[PDB]
């Protein structure tokens, strides 16, 4: 039983600050493009001791991604060069792991692969945090820090609900999550203490 969905987004600059080698599907390699928040995954919010994962034991079928491939590569890249540990000790690409581990547990609100990726992408584009931040003048930078409050206000004003921010211990923004109800309408996320008063949104390392 759950009431809300959580859409987890990752800040590319922080996921890429530990260099690495360019490999397929990697979001840290791609000529020249601005650093932005990309999709990590959509999942049911469980808060009662038990937190289910892998609910159908259903094999991820890459064929059902087709009408979304271009968008997934651009907005849902991976930041590791290895396959992700998924259900049944099965190695999988990020999209697969997210679908099997969480999307299956979203039934019947979300039924099947297609609808999972379709819904996740729709929410990302409709309530676009990157556009909100850019509008406020909050952009990737290695020399300037930002008031945490400026970022929160930008997202709330644009999306209509309070997000959840998570920073590493050096004050770098790592993730930003949005919460939604079963009808996919924005809802304030539970308050959390992670980020200091001033934070940084580093650019992807060259």
């Amino acid at each position: 039983e759950f009431d809300y969905f959580i859409l987890a987004l990752q800040w590319a600059g922080t996921s890429c600050r530990s260099g690495g080698a360019c490999c397929p599907y990697n979001g840290c390699c791609k000529a020249d493009s601005p650093t932005q928040f990309t999709i990590h995954g959509l999942r049911p919010e469980y808060s009662g001791g038990e937190r289910p994962s892998c609910c159908t034991g259903g094999s991820f079928d890459p064929d059902e991604i087709m009408p979304f491939f271009g968008k997934l590569v651009e907005y849902w890249p991976t930041y590791r060069c290895a396959l992700e540990q998924s259900c049944n000790n099965r190695k999988e690409i990020l999209w697969g792991q997210q679908y099997e581990k969480h999307g299956t547990c979203a039934s019947p609100v979300i039924k099947g692969e297609w609808n999972y990726f379709k819904k996740t992408l729709k929410l990302f584009m409709k309530y676009n945090v990157d556009k909100a931040l850019e509008d406020a003048g909050i952009v990737a930078s290695n020399s300037k820090m930002y008031d945490l409050k400026d970022i929160v206000v930008a997202v709330e004003s644009a999306v209509g609900a309070r997000p959840k921010l998570r920073c590493d211990e050096e004050g770098l923004v790592q993730k930003l999550s949005l919460c939604f109800d079963k009808d996919f309408k924005p809802r304030d996320c539970v308050q959390v203490g992670s980020c200091p008063r001033y934070v940084s949104l580093p650019e992807i390392p060259d």
